[PDB]
């Protein structure tokens, strides 16, 4: 067994974290590389773009996985999605690999947005496949753990190598990585994988075919509209496109949930506040690639280590965590709303906390790294909180969760070109202490959402 657990787990634990390998290995040194083709001309954006750009391109990536799932299940099969997004997302790394500046960017973000979509949620799929139990949620559990150990080692090796072999060797070993879980996806996955996962276990029926296909045609040719009247009228900047794309991903959730909506009607306009406050914590842990990574580069003394290194932090904490909160939750309980609200109060205190270092000392020297440590810290603590990942210490929750994460991006997309060396003090109070009054507002918010919601169902019964 793989810690009392089937084969199988070992086989899919390692495809995900060598894939998780590729993935935060690039997200590591992908903004600084950016910073890099800008100073040397080759990229004619600013750095407030750079930054949108990463922010919107995590936004995209786990838009692809909410719908990765569907692909998956009802056309190509679980096990063709995990290993063709594997395929899709080495050739996204390749393409960085390759000697180009700015003109491979767009065509690596594609291809990673694509075969994260089909890799991600399948994954997860696969590894229910080997259960039929109480050992379920402890493959899961496990799952979940080894997948951070690829997290936490890819900026530390792929930032090490950017160092000292550049940028181009840096992403050829989150090819590498990806390249890895193939190998391991594919041979071990022919001895402990079921065979019917090579099939969709929901095949479309004859009859759904011509109304998805419809569907389909339609957003398309509707997005292609927009943006041909985008570039008719002037709006075909960098940051239009990326203006748009945040509409879409913004859009998506309020469409979803104006369209489910009497005792399930107070239901669904309970998950409201729940969804919002999602959203607004990956916010901020998501800003951690982009702003936090700013502030390392800039405001930290790295003189002596790759800067990427600091993304690190944020896998160590969730396995520094989750022996504890495996302890927190068996010897305890609190509802699922308040859990989301201390997380987001949590994620604010992390900001807070950001604010200090520049209204102590000033902006425009450098700080202690453990003001980035305790902020890993903290926001890392509301996720053990808020996220399925401190729940493991669905279909529907999977999708959901991709969603939120998703939309939070989508948010910090416009959000992180507030930040600069200028603003730094400002930003990280601001969003720090509306995220945790937020907290406080959506906590009494649900909870009495929730109160009524109970008020109705008495009636009803007696
Ligand atoms: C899990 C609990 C949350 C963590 C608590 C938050 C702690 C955050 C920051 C503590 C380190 C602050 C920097 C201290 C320091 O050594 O600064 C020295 C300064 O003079 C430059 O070397
Ligand atoms: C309920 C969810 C809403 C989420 C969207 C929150 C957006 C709030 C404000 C965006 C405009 C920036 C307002 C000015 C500001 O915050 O300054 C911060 C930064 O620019 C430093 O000056
Ligand atoms: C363009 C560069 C990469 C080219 C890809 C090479 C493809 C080589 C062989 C194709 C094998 C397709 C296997 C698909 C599959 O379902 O894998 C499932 C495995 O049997 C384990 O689940
Ligand atoms: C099921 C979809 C399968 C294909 C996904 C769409 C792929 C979209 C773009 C891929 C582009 C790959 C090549 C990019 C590239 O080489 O950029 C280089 C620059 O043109 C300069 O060298
Ligand atoms: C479903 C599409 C999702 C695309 C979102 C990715 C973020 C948007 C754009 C990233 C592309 C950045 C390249 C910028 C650029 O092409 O500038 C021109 C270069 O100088 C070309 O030589
Ligand atoms: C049959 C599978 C093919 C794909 C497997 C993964 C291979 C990924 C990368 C191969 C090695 C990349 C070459 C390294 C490289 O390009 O040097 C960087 C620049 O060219 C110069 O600094
Ligand atoms: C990236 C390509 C553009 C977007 C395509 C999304 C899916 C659009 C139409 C789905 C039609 C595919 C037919 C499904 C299939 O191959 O099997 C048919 C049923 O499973 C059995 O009758
Ligand atoms: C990459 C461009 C694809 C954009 C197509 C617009 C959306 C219409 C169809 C997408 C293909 C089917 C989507 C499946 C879906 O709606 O999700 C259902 C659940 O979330 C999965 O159980
Ligand atoms: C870029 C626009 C995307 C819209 C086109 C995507 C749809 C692609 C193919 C539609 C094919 C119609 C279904 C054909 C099919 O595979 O079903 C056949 C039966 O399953 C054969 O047993
Ligand atoms: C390159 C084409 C760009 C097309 C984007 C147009 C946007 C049109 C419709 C939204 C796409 C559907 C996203 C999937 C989705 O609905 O989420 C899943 C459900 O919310 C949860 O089951
Ligand atoms: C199967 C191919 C996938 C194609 C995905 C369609 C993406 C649709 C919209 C994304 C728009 C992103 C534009 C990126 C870009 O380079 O814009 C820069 C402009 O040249 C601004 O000067
Ligand atoms: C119903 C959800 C509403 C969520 C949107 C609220 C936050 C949106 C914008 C905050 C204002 C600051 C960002 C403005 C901005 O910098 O523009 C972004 C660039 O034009 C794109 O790179
Ligand atoms: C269920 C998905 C429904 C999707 C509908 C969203 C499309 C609605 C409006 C699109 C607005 C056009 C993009 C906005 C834009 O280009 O901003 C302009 C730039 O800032 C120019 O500097
Ligand atoms: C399991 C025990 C957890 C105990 C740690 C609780 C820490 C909570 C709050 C600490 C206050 C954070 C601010 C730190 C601070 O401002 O230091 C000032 C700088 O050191 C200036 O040198
Ligand atoms: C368990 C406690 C976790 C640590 C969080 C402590 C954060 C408490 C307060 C942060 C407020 C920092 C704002 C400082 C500030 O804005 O000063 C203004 C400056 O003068 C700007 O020039
Ligand atoms: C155990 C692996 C941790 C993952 C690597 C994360 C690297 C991020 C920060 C390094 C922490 C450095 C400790 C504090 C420190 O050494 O201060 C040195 C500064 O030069 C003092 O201002």
């Amino acid at each position: 067994t793989f810690f009392g657990q089937p084969l199988g787990l070992s086989t899919l634990f390692m495809t995900e974290m060598w894939e998780r390998f590729s993935y935060y290995g690039m997200r590591a040194i992908l903004l600084y590389y950016m910073w890099f083709l800008i100073s040397t001309g080759d990229l004619h954006i600013t750095r407030a773009t750079a930054a949108s750009i990463m922010a919107i391109y995590a936004s995209m990536v786990y838009l692809s996985g909410t719908i990765g799932g569907f692909v998956a299940d009802r056309i190509i099969g679980a096990r063709p999605a995990v290993f063709w997004g594997g395929v899709l997302i080495m050739l996204g790394h390749i393409v960085l690999a390759l000697p180009f500046g700015a003109s491979a960017l767009f065509g690596s973000i594609i291809l990673i947005i694509i075969g994260t979509g089909f890799l991600k949620p399948n994954v997860s799929t696969l590894v229910g496949t080997l259960y039929d139990d109480r050992r379920r949620d402890a493959g899961f559990s496990i799952f979940v753990f080894g997948i951070n150990l690829g997290a936490f080692i890819a900026p530390l090796i792929v930032g090490a190598a950017q160092e000292a072999a550049g940028y181009h060797v840096a992403f050829s070993l989150a090819a590498i990585g990806m390249f890895i879980g193939l190998l391991v996806y594919y041979f071990g996955g022919k001895k402990t994988l079921d065979p019917h996962y090579l099939r969709p276990t929901d095949p479309l029926a004859p009859e759904e075919v011509k109304p998805l296909l419809v569907k389909v045609s339609l957003a398309v040719a509707g997005f292609i509209a927009i943006i041909v009247v985008m570039n008719l009228v002037g709006w075909n900047s960098l940051p239009a496109y990326i203006n748009l794309l945040t509409i879409v991903a913004i859009a998506i959730p309020v469409f979803y949930f104006a369209w489910m909506i009497s005792t399930e009607h107070l239901r669904v306009v309970s998950y409201i506040p729940l969804f919002i406050a999602a959203v607004l914590f990956w916010a901020i842990e998501e800003q951690g690639s982009v702003v936090l990574a700013t502030f390392a580069a800039e405001r930290v003394d790295s003189s002596w280590f790759p800067v990427s290194w600091f993304q690190s932090l944020n896998p160590l904490f969730i396995m520094l965590y989750t022996p504890f909160f495996a302890w927190l939750w068996t010897a305890w309980q609190p509802s699922s709303p308040t859990k989301f609200a201390v997380g987001l109060m949590f994620a604010g205190l992390s900001f807070l906390l950001m604010a200090i270092p520049g209204a102590l000392y000033g902006t425009s020297g450098k700080v202690s790294p453990l003001w980035l440590v305790g902020s890993w810290a903290l926001v890392i603590l509301g996720e053990m909180l808020i996220s399925p990942v401190g729940l493991s210490v669905n279909s529907q929750m999977m999708s959901m969760w991709f969603l939120s994460s998703s939309v939070g991006s989508a948010l910090n997309a416009q959000l992180v070109t507030l930040y600069n060396a200028k603003s730094e003090v400002a930003y990280f109070s601001y969003f720090g202490l509306g995220s945790v009054v937020l907290g406080i507002v959506l906590v009494f918010l649900s909870k009495r959402i929730q109160g009524l919601m109970q008020g109705v169902e008495a009636e009803n019964l007696y």
